[PDB]
């Protein structure tokens, strides 16, 4: 039993890991590379796709399922396992990815083919390949998200996939992994813990009552997959005290994902499920409105507050959010609320630098609106949570994370008495 990193080595995108055991080949995830690494979705995998026996998907995000259609486009015809939640989500993530992409490295025939091989595998359901035993464990990072437990040849391996931030309320807490000979894990935030969730929410609510009470606009850059709906859920459970104002989810994509949420009730936390039982959708605060097209999206830039706006991209690469920022950053009464850390060098960071102006969409924009960064809405387990999850685990190979962040985690694990390594691309590791 060996596991071979084929993505997310000293980096956060590309997640794909080949497990060689029981005389079988099981591919754990198959995401694409993003941002600067995008061109690498064109390069080859590094293994023979036609030789793969089965595929397991930890969650529906593009950096975990994105290259799947390339796997089929290049031969593979085996089954692809994933929870029903990921199965349903995947279709929206993929269909959207096909429509949005400069140089697509796969076509509609591939997505179609890729989706046709999906087979439901729920938490605690065992898959039998050769003499290898596989099961999904609750990861709490996305509806239907999981980590992989693989046993065979008298040994146990655990592929964490992405672990969630247990302090939040939407998803159920990540399960502890069983004791394993080897643990391949992420370390997105191996360098630091997140600000507590409760105090992050209270701050969010103050910023909201403040700017809305003065007829101002609250601009919120958000990820369409699961960050948008979480903000909506916070707006819902606190709608009674917030000043009345429309909430524009300015994202067709976030809209599609949101419509799907009622079909996934079982994949949420107890708290969320209890709300649904009372017969009410807690992901739709009063006043929500899903803006479908450009014309209405731009009308908002010219319309007066009070209002709350959710738009992407979540890191300001592109999206409708830029347009909102362009016309709203100049008014001191508005407020920009980041609900996720902005990458260094990106426009976000540049904004947080709080200079006199910022270049957005070809023009220079005065920056008067207030700025707040609530890193506490993070979807990944922070360093402290990463440590508790990894406790008592003998050997650990880190993936998914910048080198520095991964190292900061390895140090602590090493001082704790655990054998740690930083996965290298192509270089398999023995379970
Ligand atoms: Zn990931």
């Amino acid at each position: 039993m060996r596991i071979v990193p084929f993505g997310a080595a000293r980096e956060v995108t590309g997640s794909a890991h080949l497990l060689l055991a029981g005389g079988r080949r099981v591919l754990l995830d198959c995401g694409m590379f993003q941002g600067k690494e995008e061109a690498r979705n064109h390069a080859p995998f590094g293994f023979d796709p036609k030789e793969v026996d089965a595929v397991l998907l930890t969650h529906a995000a593009l950096d975990h399922v994105g290259r799947l259609p390339k796997l089929f486009r290049e031969g593979y015809r085996g089954p692809v396992y994933a929870t029903r939640a990921t199965v349903l989500l995947m279709e929206i993530v993929l269909e959207d990815a096909l429509k949005v992409m400069d140089e697509p490295f796969f076509g509609p025939e591939d997505v179609e083919e890729a989706l046709g091989h999906l087979r439901p595998l729920e938490y605690g359901e065992w898959l039998r390949l050769g003499a290898l035993s596989l099961a999904f464990g609750q990861a709490g990072h996305l509806p239907g998200s999981a980590f992989v437990v693989a046993q065979g040849e008298g040994r146990t391996l655990v592929y964490s996939g992405d672990l969630g931030n247990r302090e939040k309320d939407v998803l159920p807490d990540p399960s502890l992994p069983p004791l394993a000979d080897l643990v391949l894990a992420e370390g997105t935030y191996g360098d630091r813990p997140h600000r507590p969730y409760r105090e992050t929410v209270r701050e969010f609510l103050e910023i909201l009552e403040k700017t809305l009470s003065q007829g101002g606009k609250v601009l919120i850059p958000t990820f369409a997959v699961e960050r948008a709906q979480e903000i909506l859920y916070v707006l819902y459970t606190h709608g009674h005290r917030l000043p009345r104002a429309p909430i524009y989810l300015d994202s067709p994509m976030a809209g599609r994902v949101l419509s799907l949420y009622p079909r996934l009730v079982r994949y949420f936390s107890e708290e969320v499920q209890a709300h649904f039982l009372q017969g009410k959708n807690p992901f739709r605060p009063a006043g929500l409105e899903v803006v479908e097209h450009t014309e209405a999206s731009k009308a908002l830039n010219r319309a007066p507050g009070p209002m709350v706006v959710l738009a992407g991209s979540g890191m300001l690469a592109g999206g409708r959010i830029l347009h909102h920022l362009k016309h709203g950053l100049s008014d001191p009464r508005n407020a920009l609320v980041f609900v996720g850390y902005q990458p260094q060098g990106g426009l976000g960071a540049e904004i947080i630098a709080r200079p006199p102006a910022v270049r957005i969409l070809g023009e220079e924009v005065p920056l008067r609106a207030s700025v707040h960064t609530l890193g506490g809405f993070s979807g990944h387990a922070g360093q402290d949570e990463l440590l508790d999850w990894l406790q008592g685990e003998p050997r650990v190979v880190l993936v998914h994370g910048e080198e520095e962040k991964l190292l900061a985690l390895g140090k602590l694990l090493a001082l704790r008495g655990q054998e740690v390594s930083l996965a290298r691309f192509g270089e398999g590791v023995p379970v």
